């Protein structure tokens, strides 16, 4: 099973001998026979090499351009350019998975991808290779975006083939030109709108394990497509949602502020301010109900893996968690428990903290919020672990020294914490023996945490800012891109016609002769060189 | 003390623990004094296990560099100012902070953001008292403390790339220490690699070497 | 310079003294050249010795970095690993780790 | 007077024509005639060009190597290679002043300096050109160090001349050699010991206007000469002075600490602690007298310009000021005034701050102190100016708002200053009208000074650290070098024989044939290339 299905034709291509493969083809050796061996499969837990499980793909994946043309343009036995393995990966799919985003492999794969598309048009004019999907139902374009192959995704998106009768395989066209000025179109098909896997959908709705999902939106069609989606309709809908949440969170703030302080809720209706407060309290629960149902609407439609629900898209959880706090308030309010206030102030504090969601849509706010994110997961977490070891380590030493009031682990942890915030007493208690021991414990704690730990946290954040400053504009654009796609799905949901980016334009001719119309996106470039 | 101070600090805590037992059975109340230093050092010794975690270990390596490169330089100059101005202040104070300890503590509180600036009025020449405190504040708080943050940032910048190599060395010493202590009977179940035929002795005998496998992928040099 | 001069004097020793193993010889301090390079911090020659691959037949047994097999872009390379983690007196890992800073 | 003294021979060399100058020399035109024109002088307040006021130096300063050889190796009229202008600058002096430390000029001057030394040996074997001093009494070597010409100072110090019969003009010799190893000597004459102007003395005792005085000690002979002067004898004398000052400043601390608090000094003698305290008080005045006389000893021997006494050598000023405080203390003590306590606590604080002088002699302490000085002179002054503007403005506004107790400009300046140190009340007074005005004034002050000014001072120091980190090891070495030379002058002062660096060694032969002995400094270098 380790090499099951392997034929002598596989070894000839493996050894890189064009004469040896010719003899086997001449003798009738099977060319479509597939090596369904685990060594030839991915099998990430074991060493091996994946190439597409086909002799034809072996030549393509091993830079054997002649053997690819040999297996297709010969006379004895012509290989199938549309052949799919057990996984269903076409040779185009195999070329995508071989790519590993390094400099040399990208030039390799994007080249071999070109001619095998060029050859297929000459040999199978009516067949469209890229439209074929594997058993996973992913086209090579969708697989490159899914697996993070930015090197070949950039190639496919802005592909232009100069040679006639195969120009219709191109994706980046040209409407016209001038002296220094030329306007170039983009195919834009299966990019923003598609049946199953759009390029924008797969790049945005990734699991954060994708290598270059931030930079995959930087390729030329995607950045301008998302930016114009923002400017056309998404920006105003986002600003409307921002205003509604601000209005909702101010109504909730005033209803909580003017809550009655008498016992045993619910509270009876009196005067005129109670009807205004209950009015604002009804709208608060409605917003809590809306954010509760929008959360499960998010869980059912995207099915998070419980790993990409806390690291990414935690904003969805924190909005859902606030709704949970709001619904718990209503349960406790009608249960006559005073603990409804405890849940209501956590819903109030989290609800106002959730106002930081809308820092995307503003470039300087969004980049700032992306940097705030990086500190918590890179600097604050490391600081707090070491700080809590010191804080709990010295508090237990101090409270053991304290005798017969700070003789409590909580009262001592609070006094030592005040040192962090510039409010350290250093003489908060005198109820002990061994005053020298007490002073040495506090002075050691002060030097280790205040002078050393806190000042070094500032030094570490500056190092974090330096590295992430250039890249944080790409995380923000990804965060806004997810907002752009989420807005489209929620808003239109009836016709999907007013937000159509680009326009249907005649780009060329089908090789049969029919007119091909592609929803194309226009980009104008100016070059003062290459006249 | 420079390297393997973790062994010293773990041994020193044990010395504090054994001194506690000596004083506990000697009927001295000072066993508590030794026991809280054993408690505080024992919890500080919990930072030994920050190795074995990459981001914790690199963080702990950077913490170590500050103490031996930035904190030590700062404390020498700071203590000169602290003791230099405390003696000037406590000498001005008359007939209660008229103690070198009580004045060193008041001037230290300025460092931690708790400086009174009016803690005592028992002196003559109020202008002298204010000029001494304002000079101390500007020299240590505005200048010395803010410059320590500036120096740590320069230390972080230089050691950021290299600190992944000190951590791996620290974990490597832990890896070898674990091997020696754990097995210590057979040394068979933890051996790396495997005996594999690599070639032939020039005489003609088969040579078997415990070899470690590495797989590399190169898309150039076909 | 050194990693070259070290090479041929090993190649020549194989041709001239096939039965003799030069690297196994220890000085009065009881340290082999491999252990001495790790002890004294000679990373330039320690890197050479550890992944030494000699192409010459009849001299290939002096290599320390072998090759199990190969593929188109893929090749698996072995390493001698002898006197590295386990050794009688001075392992490379032991001497590098148990240094004096 | 603008071009007075200029001859036609000057114009021919100016125009760079070797044929034209030949005709004038053939016709008897004066070659030693000097153009004593202000346009040909330095005259930094007016445009011009200085070249040495001689036709021969014009060729040297204008890269006219042939004309230099023409004016010296011809038959009709030979120019004087030892000719000096009105300022007395020899052509070697002129070449030094032309150099401006740029990359191309250094190759220019250090070359032209070489061959004009070549010709002098061949044409005037008994004459020594470099030993000639101008009207200022400075040799070309001393002038290059004085004016900051590091490019040519490096050339002169480590000069090796390959030509036989010209090798005795070299300054960097070679004792022997090995395979990769070779030991090279250095002339070391007029470097550490000289009659008037040593290279070490002039570089160290500069006015801080010299361009590269920090880097002028980095040239190969000077760094190792000063480092070995440190290790031989200066280091232990410095550590002895550090210990004596520590002992003196602790005796002074204890005498001040245990001062009697009764009225009307001097105080009578009782018990046994008063004799111990007066003993410590006698030694305190003696140290004050010693630092007073050492200060004037510094003023008389070096004569500071009152500009290089505050920016550089402020350590001398601060020690002298502490001595002045001590003498004022004695005067007030014997005048029965209580203000001796004020003068003496100022003396105590300044004397303990003076303990930072001895941070030189320790590399890390010295670099740290140099960085502290850079902060004080670069960031702290700017911050204090802007901060004092803000503090005074808002304090005047607040104390004007305050009515009928913080109704004092001092009491309000102190309350607003406490905000800087993390002790700001924000509610220190309620004796006013217009509570909103009071809050807006304080909140504006807090945001402008605490959140903005203080946090940006930390940001500026980090930028200062980044730039000065590499160079601060060179300011420290200069500061230690001044300490090394100061120690030599003070310590030996009788024989100047035990600290002699290097040794008298036979380097070669005088061109006459006599043995030349130079106090030479040995440096051993290892090169594994150039076999
Ligand atoms: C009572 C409420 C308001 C407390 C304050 C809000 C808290 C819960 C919010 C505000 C900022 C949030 C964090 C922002 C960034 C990150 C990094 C991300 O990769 C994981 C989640 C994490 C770590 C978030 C966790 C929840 C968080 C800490
Ligand atoms: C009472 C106890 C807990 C005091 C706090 C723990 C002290 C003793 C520990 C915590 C961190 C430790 C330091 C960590 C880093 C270094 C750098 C190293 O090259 C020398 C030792 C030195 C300087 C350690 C000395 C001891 C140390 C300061
Ligand atoms: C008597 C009390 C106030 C003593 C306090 C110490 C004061 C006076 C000392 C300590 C540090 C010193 C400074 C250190 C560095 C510099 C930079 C230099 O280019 C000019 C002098 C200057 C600005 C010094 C001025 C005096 C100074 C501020
Ligand atoms: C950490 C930032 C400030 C943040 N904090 C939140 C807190 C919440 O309670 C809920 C949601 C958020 C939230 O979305 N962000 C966030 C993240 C990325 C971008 C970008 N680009 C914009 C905003
Ligand atoms: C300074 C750090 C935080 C530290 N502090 C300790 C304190 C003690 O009291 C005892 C031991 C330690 C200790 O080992 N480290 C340390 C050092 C290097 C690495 C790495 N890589 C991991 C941890
Ligand atoms: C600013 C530093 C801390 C300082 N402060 C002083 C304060 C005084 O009151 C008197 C003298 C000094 C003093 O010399 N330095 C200083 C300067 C340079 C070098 C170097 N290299 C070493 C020390």
């Amino acid at each position: 099973s380790y090499y099951k299905g392997q034929t002598a034709l596989h070894i000839a291509i493996e050894r890189r001998n064009m004469a040896l493969v010719t003899l086997l083809v001449e003798n009738g050796a099977d060319v479509q026979a597939a090596a369904h061996g685990d060594f030839f499969k991915k099998t990430k837990g074991r060493p091996g090499f994946y190439f597409g499980e086909l002799p034809l793909s072996l030549a393509a994946c091993t830079n054997q351009l002649g053997i690819v043309k040999f297996l297709l343009q010969n006379s004895w036995q012509t290989a199938d350019i549309s052949a799919r393995d057990s996984v269903g990966n076409t040779v185009l799919h195999a070329l995508v998975e071989v790519a590993d985003n390094t400099a040399d492999n990208t030039k390799f794969v994007t080249s071999m991808y070109n001619e095998i598309l060029m050859l297929g048009a000459k040999l199978h004019p009516t067949l469209k290779l890229e439209e074929l999907t594997n058993k996973k139902g992913m086209t090579p374009l969708a697989l490159a975006a899914g697996t993070g192959k930015i090197g070949v995704l950039a190639y496919i998106l802005q592909r232009e083939i100069q040679e006639p009768e195969c120009r219709h395989l191109s994706r980046k066209f040209t409407e016209w030109a001038y002296g220094p000025v030329h306007s170039s179109l983009y195919d834009l098909s299966c990019i923003d709108t598609c049946e199953k896997n759009s390029v924008l959908e797969v790049i945005a709705y990734s699991s954060s394990e994708t290598p270059n999902r931030h930079d995959m939106l930087l390729v030329e069609p995607l950045n301008r497509l998302l930016q114009d989606k923002w400017d056309r309709f998404v920006k105003r809908i986002f600003y409307f949602n921002f205003l509604v949440y601000c209005l909702y969170m101010i109504i909730f703030t005033m209803a909580a502020y003017y809550r009655p302080v008498d016992g045993l809720p619910p509270f009876k209706m009196e005067k005129t301010g109670d009807y205004f407060r209950v009015t604002g309290e009804i709208l608060s629960v409605l917003g809590g109900v809306y954010f509760f149902f929008r959360g499960i609407q998010y869980f059912l439609q995207r099915r998070p893996s419980m790993k990409t629900l806390f690291v990414d898209s935690y904003s969805e959880m924190l909005f859902f968690l606030q709704s949970l706090f709001m619904l718990a308030t209503v349960v406790l309010y009608f249960s006559h428990l005073k603990e409804y206030v405890a849940s209501m102030v956590f819903s109030l504090a989290l609800g106002w903290t959730n106002m930081l969601y809308y820092t995307r849509g503003f470039q300087q706010m969004g980049i700032y919020a992306v940097m705030i994110e990086k500190m918590i997961l890179r600097d604050l977490c490391r600081f707090m672990f070491v700080y809590i070891v010191f804080l709990f380590g010295f508090s237990t030493a101090v409270v053991t020294l304290i005798e017969d009031s700070y003789n409590s682990l909580y009262s001592t942890c609070l006094e030592l914490f005040k040192f962090t915030i510039g409010m350290g007493d250093l003489e908060f208690t005198e109820n002990y023996d061994f005053k020298a021991v007490f002073i040495i414990l506090l002075l050691a704690y002060v030097i280790l945490t205040y002078i050393l730990l806190l000042n070094m946290l500032i030094a570490l954040m500056g190092e974090t800012v330096n590295k992430i400053a250039q890249e944080s504009k790409n995380i923000w654009k990804l965060q806004r891109a997810i907002t752009i796609l989420d807005t489209e799905k929620s808003f239109l949901k009836c016709m999907r016609k007013a937000f159509r980016s680009g326009k249907l334009l005649q780009v060329g001719y089908t090789p049969d002769g029919k007119d091909d119309y592609r929803w194309c996106f226009r980009v104008d470039e100016v070059n003062w060189t290459t006249w």
